[PDB]
């Protein structure tokens, strides 16, 4: 059986330089997909740039409850459990305890509708800080919107302990394995080969490696503690060695169209 | 629960200036969708203009049985009940009595296939002069094509008396409420606020306000008795007051992708 | 009932001049669809040309097991039954006897995923040399991928003897009739009128006429024994007589969006 | 010599509907050129629409000293002679006696630089209300700029009395005759035929007919007393009889590229 | 000095397949420039295809007095010396003795204006069948236009005998040598290498190699006796050996922007 | 006279992130112009990105003799004085004494021709490390090319001591003053305001402020010791205070089209 590998760049539309770093990683490299933040003021610009300069790039919706220095789509009065005193999303460190699931539902539904103001349907759903995999209840809300909009959803488990998350997916399509290891002190070529061998060795059909390529702008510097390594990711994801490795292993580079509902 | 508001401009492709007036109302204003006439000779040009200058605009198919000075897609010999002596569609005032439902089916099916010559699937179906809501039999024909092409269909009721139309939709998705009031002597900002409050006050999830923005050309003047107010609609739909009002009420501006089947 | 006629150009992306000959036949002529070879190194370029210069053109995936001078998508080690000693596809004359159905499945699945690297979903499936209609087992593999990706599939029967192929389609949508006669010594206007009358005379709803328009380049000359007549096809498919004939018969020119699943 | 006829639509960029009516008159008719107002807030949008939807349209700069409800590019403190007490351009009826030629030069220089924020060089110069033809001093300022930027300039004479104006141009290229009669009560096909005859019957080589095609928006309505006839101009300029009239007379349709320096 | 080599494909716009074969030879090969026939009905389509699919291609005007089965831009009554009894250009074999230089001037002026209906200025001038090099009088007409429009002109001498032709150009910029040998029986890689050596071995700075790349359509077949070798030209001009040959010789690939006035 | 201010970003095309940071600074800020390095392998990609995503951006050629880790366009055997033993440009610290002016001319000619492989003419000339201002002989070579190609040239003086440089330009148009202070430790809003005051307070008409906006990629990191401050330049140049500062001073933002010859 062939192996299908989705290499998805998180945080499309986060900032202008993140958007262009992702486009680089796709056009010159092995990124086949991205997921975009409608909660970001740069979202529509990002989607326009993709339309004209990266028309081959597959794009899903990056839901959030914890985006630093941003507000939800819905007015605070409607989603009061989701925000701090000034109306911004709660920090990931403390959000799980505050949020009300019905409000999370409404806000994420709003985020999906907001994406589609781009004139495009997302091809899938995932989340910033993997908050849809923080616990089964949040996951449950993601799966409900997946069914409602008939979109596949990122595999939420990144631990053996949460492997049972996937029994909840059922009709909602998802990669067989979430390879989340390519991050911060693991940013290197070697990690990538390692993950590729993992794909070649397992029983799965569809695999996702996520990543965070970007160019640096002050907006990213202002907004994310994960900043300078993102350029190193571009470098690795556009390297000849990486492209050859996928080649040598017969791996098929795919997108979430392979999981359409 | 959030409120989703589809603001749909009728008559895309009607005439070159109507098409550009709609594009203005979308790009500078709150129009999120339009429905296009394949029976119009300007249709394909309109769809090209949208592709290059309004790529964010959602577009559905505007079926007709009564378009002034136009002919059906199918040759007269095949749809003889639909046309006057010279082969043009019957006037709305007298069409209901003449047309044969099987011919209406074939012609509307033809209109849908004709749309898709644009290379694009419509995202929904509605009708010129709301002829799919003239009576249950015509409605029935619209719902049959909705099921056949798996497209949501505009809510046909604009009266309490026809509220029972919606019990026929079933699997065919539709807005919970048709807000048709924004027209001719009701063209003003106030009407729009009124309709918005109506949305905020009701139990519905998805609402549609239709409208007829346009620029004026001689072609429109020649062809529609509803002419000069269409520019006033552009003005109102692109006003800061209108945009702010939707904002103040937390309303989500959506399109028929929110009702995909 | 109206008649829907899909005129599909085979071999999009085969060579640069084939691609542009097909675009000509669509933009100036009656070709409404094409099917593209992801196994061709020119595939992505072809898909880009369509995006910018033929945005109205509908495009499906042209699966193959026999493309002269090409290799499968999957490495030879994974599909060893599909290739000659140097790793190229077996010649159509001898392939049926060599190939292993599981390998055919994997390779065609790979070809579909490869198409979608264009950023676009195919709207349907067919095959080079009609190899999906060579026998029921190969057909069976095509239908399995049709169901998996939820795509309509070209009618595989071109003989009375294989009419029973269609009983296997079931949920997989397909034209009611495959009109394959427009080829080599039958290339003429007359053949086309003949096929059109056939459509007007039969009970079917959806019909497909396939064809092989192209401009000539050395790459085509090097690679296909069917070369010089392809320009004659462009000429006929862009002729006023052909356009008028479809007109005179009330035939609707359609694409596989009319058969969406 | 051949006869070369430039048909130039004045007021590109005035309002969104004006802009689009001009594009229509070009794409569907005999307008070969337009002149744009950088003094208008819709100017840059107009140049983007031209770039993507009317690439064949030639565009010059429409200089002004009198545009209703508009202000100079330069701050009023720098051009005090050019404006009324509120900062707006003087009306055409009395500006002549007010303006300082040095300020006229600086402001028109500013307008040309302003045009070039579009990233395009104008292909020629003219003026709103023909103010460069109001007297020989204003003409001299216009010529000074035409020489600085090396651009052709519209023939400023519209009377037998100002025929001597042409003797000042020297190296600045211009059409041999200004045909200004197509306006307001003279808007009709007849007038156009009459002017084409005049082209045929005079000694000149290069002729310019100016015009004011537009679609109608409220903005035009509010801003100009010459409004509804502009759609009749579009009609006449896109008409078959006019295109034929030009051909039958062996007149060549040209733009100011024919007069580049 | 460096050596600058212009490789110009003649006959852009002749037929749709010619146009596309030239775009291929540019995008995949060493063609840096083309010259277009405004006298062809496919000319404007050719310039649109270049704009969107070959933005880097430089384009001049291909003037003619002899194009098979074609007519002048001007009506025959205005250029009676230029045409046979049926209104078509005289064949190259006997036009020399027929044409009136004044009519040649007006018609070539017309052709250049015609080019500019594309909304683009040609970057240089040349001629079909090298008729501007047929004798010094025809050359003088060509030079007169080159000076009027301020455009460089192809070196008209193709014999030691007409070397003195160059003494007439004065201010009109031209390549130092016309390398015309790449044609018909001399179509091969060898020839190209030979001409590159000639470039290396002469004293000139700027050299032009002309060529006739094309894809084949029936239109070309019907219109030109030089047909099938044009695809071999595409092959040779897109070949690795030719690109390498140029590099190894330290030759710079240029266009007529290098000769702008 | 008005005051015209050109804000030119140096190093377009250096790296993909530099290119995009410059597009950002233009589209969201006050950069009106850029100068591109044809000596960079990313140059043609940069010009394509500008064509489709920054059509309003003006672009000149950035000539060089000193670019780190880069080589001349011409083979080293043709320009031996311009390179170290390994074929790379001499460092700015000692190139002055090495180079042969004839080789400088040929190489810079080559760079300009190289630019024009983009299919665009540069709108002006400048140089990396201001090497055209290093002494009057290098300036003379630059002027010779400016005259050959008829292009304006950046003001080479950056000291009271080289004010006499301007006396050499003659017909070559240039800004009145080079404002070079916005660099490295002086990167701040203050500096910019200071330079705007200088514009206000001097006698000149036309001023140039140069700058080095960029996003960060590893390529920039590896290639230039001036790296992280470039993002601060983007920030400052897209800031509201800077846009306001320019307006409040009545300064006109211009590009080198204002200085075309």
């Amino acid at each position: 059986s062939n192996k299908k590998l989705i290499i998805n760049a998180d945080d499309f539309g986060y900032t202008p330089a993140v958007t262009q770093g992702i486009i680089e990683a796709h056009k010159r490299g092995v990124v086949t997909s991205t997921t975009a933040l409608p909660t970001s003021p740069y979202f529509l610009e990002a989607m326009e740039s993709a339309r004209i300069s990266a028309p081959t790039l597959a794009i899903g919706v990056h839901l959030t409850l914890t985006l630093n220095q941003a507000k939800p789509i819905l007015p605070r009065e409607m989603v009061p459990s989701l925000v701090d005193e000034a109306g911004y999303f709660w920090h990931q460190s403390i959000f799980e305890e505050k949020v009300n699931l019905e409000e999370v539902y409404n806000e994420w539904d709003a985020q999906i509708i907001s994406f589609m103001k781009s004139g495009r349907r997302p091809d899938h759903i995932d989340s910033h800080h993997n908050v849809h995999g923080k616990n089964k209840k949040l996951l449950g809300v993601a799966l409900a919107l997946a069914r409602k909009y008939q979109l596949p959803l990122r595999n939420a488990s990144r631990s053996i302990e949460t492997k049972d998350y996937l029994e909840l997916y059922q009709d909602v399509r998802t990669p067989d394995e979430m390879l989340y290891q390519f991050y911060d002190k693991a940013i290197s070529t070697e990690t990538i080969l390692q993950l590729l061998d993992m794909v070649v060795c397992s029983e799965g059909e569809v695999f996702e490696i996520n990543c965070h390529p970007a160019f640096i702008d002050t907006i990213l510097q202002n907004q994310s503690g994960y900043c300078m390594p993102r350029i190193r990711e571009v470098e690795i994801l556009t390297s000849q060695e990486v492209k050859e490795a996928i080649e040598e292993r017969g791996i098929l580079l795919a997108n979430y169209e392979s999981l359409a509902m």
